[PDB]
C-alpha cells in the first residue's frame, strides 16, 4: 500500500546519505558504525549483492522494498515462533522439558503418558541434552 511503503522510504532515505535514490556500500558503511558495528568492505560489498538484484553495485528503493517486504515475513515469523516457544517453556530458562510439554499438551486436550511425551522430546532434541532448545522447536514446526 502506500502508506506501507513510505513507512520503508524513511529507513531507505537513512542510509541513502547523498539523496541520489541509491545506497552504497561507504553509505551502508556510515549507518551501520552508528549502530556500533564494524564492518570490512567486504562484508559490506556483501550485504549489498544480496539486496542488489539489477548488479549495479548499489540498491535502488525497489529492491530496498522487496527486501524489506521479506525481512517483514520473517520478522513476524520468527516473533509467532518465539511465543510458542515462550509458552512451552513455562520456567522461562530457555528449554521445554517433558513435564512442560505435557503439560501444555494436556490443555490442548490431549493426555499423554511420560514415556510418550519423553519420545517427542527425543524427536526433536537433536543435541541430546534430555529438552528441546529453540531451533529445535522452530525446526520441528
Ligand atoms: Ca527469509
Ligand atoms: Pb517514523
Ligand atoms: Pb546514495
Ligand atoms: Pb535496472
Ligand atoms: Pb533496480
Ligand atoms: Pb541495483
Ligand atoms: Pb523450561
Ligand atoms: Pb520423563
Ligand atoms: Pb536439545
Amino acid at each position: 500500500t502506500e502508506e506501507q511503503i513510505a513507512e520503508f522510504k524513511e529507513a531507505f532515505s537513512l542510509f541513502d546519505k547523498d539523496g541520489d535514490g541509491t545506497i552504497t556500500t561507504k553509505e551502508l558503511g556510515t549507518v551501520m558504525r552508528s549502530l556500533g558495528q564494524n564492518p570490512t568492505e567486504a562484508e559490506l560489498q556483501d550485504m549489498i549483492n544480496e539486496v542488489d538484484a539489477d548488479g549495479n553495485g548499489t540498491i535502488d528503493f525497489p529492491e530496498f522494498l522487496t527486501m524489506m517486504a521479506r525481512k517483514m515475513k520473517d520478522t513476524d515469523s520468527e516473533e509467532e515462533i518465539r511465543e510458542a516457544f515462550r509458552v512451552f517453556d513455562k520456567d522461562g530458562n530457555g528449554y521445554i522439558s517433558a513435564a512442560e510439554l505435557r503439560h501444555v499438551m494436556t490443555n490442548l486436550g490431549e493426555k499423554l503418558t511420560d514415556e510418550e511425551v519423553d519420545e517427542m522430546i527425543r524427536e526433536a532434541d537433536i543435541d541430546g541434552d534430555g529438552q528441546v532448545n529453540y531451533e529445535e522447536f522452530v525446526q520441528m514446526m
